[PDB]
């Protein structure tokens, strides 16, 4: 058996050919096994309609999730992912910084 925490990265993308649209996306890396909960959070809610969600493996054991949606951000919403994942005793919560 082999267990992997995964790494957590959460950050904002402008499709370069629809400018104007804003893009939440967390990249949830290089984890085992791959049972996992994720969610992306506006304010501590959890966000229902997230319009994507691809998984894919490198190696047998080693899973990535890429988990994005359109969004609109002001400065005065909080957001961030959620993970929950066999090798985490608690979710793990990691915060947007709004300037990444």
């Amino acid at each position: 058996m082999i267990q992997r925490t995964p790494k957590i990265q959460v950050y904002s993308r402008h499709p370069a050919e629809n400018g104007k649209s804003n893009f939440l996306n967390c990249y949830v890396s290089g984890f085992h096994p791959s049972d996992i909960e994720v969610d992306l959070l506006k304010n501590g809610e959890r966000i229902e309609k997230v319009e994507h969600s691809d998984l894919s493996f490198s190696k047998d054991w080693s899973f990535y999730l890429l988990y994005y949606t359109e969004f609109t951000p002001t400065e005065k919403d909080e957001y961030a992912c959620r993970v929950n994942h066999v090798t985490l005793s608690q979710p793990k919560i990691v915060k947007w910084d709004r300037n990444m």
